[PDB]
């Protein structure tokens, strides 16, 4: 729980700091600093990708328009799983920067369950009808709410197991 | 995949006989483990997060059976990694154990739930860990079979398998 917990208190100052709006959206190098910020001095991995690098390229210059283009964009980066840890974490917000940009939403996960986030998580590669189903219904346009963001956070880790 | 990676690092570090080269019942030999298991996964790997603590623990006897598990307890309370500390620790005791009384532990037959127990219970009391450990002690500390499923049962602790 350590590292998780000092991971969790990073991501926190991530949006506290303001330091999140110096994140690139929507590319690699963007997901890099998520993942470098919130695992820095935790995985020595932090921020570093584990073919896979084709894949990304390809990833990251699919369309943002809609949020069917963005979900779509969203599972094969989960289906990349970039780093050997903390892809899950880093990878939801990494979407939201997405979603906010585009669309100027983002998803309240605090209340998106996690036993559907999970189910429908594993279902994408599939389908992702479950996913997309889920979460246009938790879009927030309230996107700069410290409520919604912490909260959102702690679910987010919730889903892997951190309480 | 962090754990798994590590249970690589672990069994290199006996094939290759990496594991001779460990300062025995150190702090820095601790160190040497830690860094060895997480190397490349760890930021912090072979870090300590104390170092006082640390130097009056290293400092304690290894003579008795008796006495090498007091010293690991103390080890146990001291937690001097922020991750990591019970896999490593672990084969700091078993160091302990060969270079003074020619023995091992045969962790595969130490139950988790019965281990658990006993370290819970150890700063209390480290009766129940002294007679556990005790009944799976082997002098046959070079058998590789029991080294590997020994490896795999410490990892096993910490809940990966």
């Amino acid at each position: 729980k350590s590292i998780d917990e000092q991971s969790l208190h990073n991501a926190r100052r991530l949006f506290e700091s303001g330091d999140i709006d110096r994140i690139e959206v929507g590319t690699t190098a963007g997901l890099q600093q998520i993942h470098r910020y919130l695992f820095g001095g935790l995985y020595d991995f932090a921020g570093q990708i584990r073919y896979l690098k084709e894949a990304l390229v390809k990833i990251e210059q699919m369309p943002e328009r809609t949020f069917e283009e963005i979900i779509a964009k969203y599972v094969r980066m989960n289906i990349a799983h970039p780093f050997l840890e903390g892809n899950g974490r880093s990878t939801r917000i990494w979407l939201d920067l997405v979603l906010k940009k585009n669309l100027k939403k983002v998803v309240n996960w605090q209340n998106v369950s996690k036993t559907l986030y999970l189910q429908a998580m594993e279902r994408s590669p599939v389908n992702d009808l479950e996913l997309r189903f889920l979460l246009k219904d938790n879009l927030t346009d309230d996107v700069d709410n410290r409520e919604i963001i912490f909260k959102g956070i702690e679910q987010s880790y919730y889903y892997e197991g951190y309480e």
